[PDB]
RNA sequence: GGGGACUGCGUUCGCGCUUUCCCC
């Protein structure tokens, strides 16, 4: 396909020293089949937060890695909404 | 029997699994 602008809103959050969580909005250029893990590699590279630590929302829905952007119906100047995940535990 | 920190993960976002531990 043809690769659109998607937007990722960071947390702010400085008490995480060891990432750049300060409240940006990145802008990523890719396609719509690209997939949802496409994008935590890309936000791991601007901001240090390995995948497996962003949680990841997309109008409420907490996408999932193996679906494209587009089976989402994303499209241009789609924002994602980043978040730590927190896991848990008995 | 409670809370944390981790290593990875799952999730319906309620949490759950796991890994090293650390405390009360
Ligand atoms: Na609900």
């Amino acid at each position: 396909g043809s690769p659109v602008s998607i937007k990722v809103q960071v947390p702010n959050m400085q008490d995480k020293t060891e990432w750049k969580l300060n409240g940006q909005v990145l802008v990523f250029t890719l396609p719509l089949t690209d997939q949802v893990s496409v994008i935590k590699v890309k936000i791991h590279e601007a901001t240090g937060m390995p995948a497996g630590k962003q949680k990841l929302q997309y109008e409420g829905i907490f996408i999932k890695d193996s679906n494209s952007l587009a089976y989402y119906n994303m499209a241009n100047g789609a924002v994602i909404h980043l978040a730590l995940k927190e896991r848990g535990g008995r």
